[PDB]
């Protein structure tokens, strides 16, 4: 059980996610982009990806693991990045802020699952 517990990282997601619902650095990225209030959307961005979509797909069980919860989590910033490239543009700073915040916090869940890989894969 608990040492190295190889599904511990997904109750540490549940509370990060909720920690940035939380922030208001990510109000601009709750919910989908409304595709047909905002035309070009489609034109710039391949994969569009949200945090209320990011949570669903964890409590629907459809990440194997952290890593690949990470993955759309950055892409959320890469979009943004992409649609909103301005540094002047508030929006382009609040995703900064939250993306920094995201990283620093995310660190540990990925290196303790990492850890726990290892030592079963070893023993
Ligand atoms: C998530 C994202 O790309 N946002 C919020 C930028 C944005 C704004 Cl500020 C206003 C209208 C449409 C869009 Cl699409
Ligand atoms: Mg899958």
């Amino acid at each position: 059980s608990m040492s190295y517990d190889i599904q511990a990282w997904k109750k540490q997601c549940e509370e990060l996610l909720n920690l940035i619902f939380q922030c208001e650095d990510s109000e601009p990225f709750r919910q989908p982009v409304d595709l047909l209030e905002y035309p070009d959307y489609r034109d710039i961005i391949d994969t569009p990806m949200d945090f209320a979509t990011v949570r669903e797909t964890l409590e629907a069980g459809n990440y194997e693991s952290p890593m690949e919860l990470c993955k759309d989590v950055r892409l959320i910033f890469s979009n943004s990045k992409a649609y909103t490239p301005s540094k002047r543009s508030r929006i382009y700073s609040m995703s900064l802020r939250l993306s920094a915040f995201f990283e620093e916090h995310i660190s540990s869940v990925l290196s303790d699952y990492k850890s726990a890989l290892r030592f079963h894969k070893r023993n």
